[PDB]
Formats: C-alpha cells, structure tokens, sequence
C-alpha cells in the first residue's frame, strides 16, 4: 500500500505530485483510476486520460 | 491496444486529453508509466504521480 519515490520529480502541471528520492507515499483511492497516456484514432489529439472511462475493444 | 471512450471527458489541465464517447483511443507506451492519485507521508502534499518512478515498500 505504501511506496518509495526512487527519484526526484518536479511537478509539470497544477495536478501532479512534486517529491523528493526517498519520500513514502500511499496510493488514493480514486474514482478516475489510473491514468494513461493516450492517442485518439478519432481526432488524432493526444494526452492523459481516466483508464475508468475507457474500455477495451 | 485499443480503447473506446464510454463517457466524454473535459480536459482539466494542459496535459490530459479530451474526448467524446465512442472515440477510439490507443495507449502510448510511456517511460512514466501510468500515473497514480498519491499522498506524501513524507511532505503532505498530494497529487498524480509517474508510477515507474516509485516502488513498493
């Protein structure tokens, strides 16, 4: 349940978690679930997506 | 490998994707990993961060 950041990481965005090698973090429970960088075969746009909202096909 | 969107989703940031339900989605394999909600025991904050970065403990 609990985890290590094996690396220091500077936040890009508003959302993302800035941390230091060494820091112990616990995964939130979250509706979105994991997210995953995605490309749209429909509209060729491309970004981070909630994989809760996709589905295989 | 690839997705159907069930939902439409509205970009939050400048980094995730928006998309309709019934697009097509395809995941980009990524040297992040997928990102996870995470709180810092160590600092407090809290917010998304690159999975293969961390390790269990």
């Amino acid at each position: 349940m609990t985890f290590v950041a094996l690396y220091d990481y500077e936040s890009r965005t508003e959302t993302d978690l800035s941390f230091k090698k060494g820091e112990r973090l616990q995964i939130v429970n979250n509706t979105e679930g994991d997210w995953w960088l995605a490309h749209s075969l429909t509209t060729g746009r491309t970004g981070y997506i909630p994989s809760n909202y996709v589905a295989p096909s």
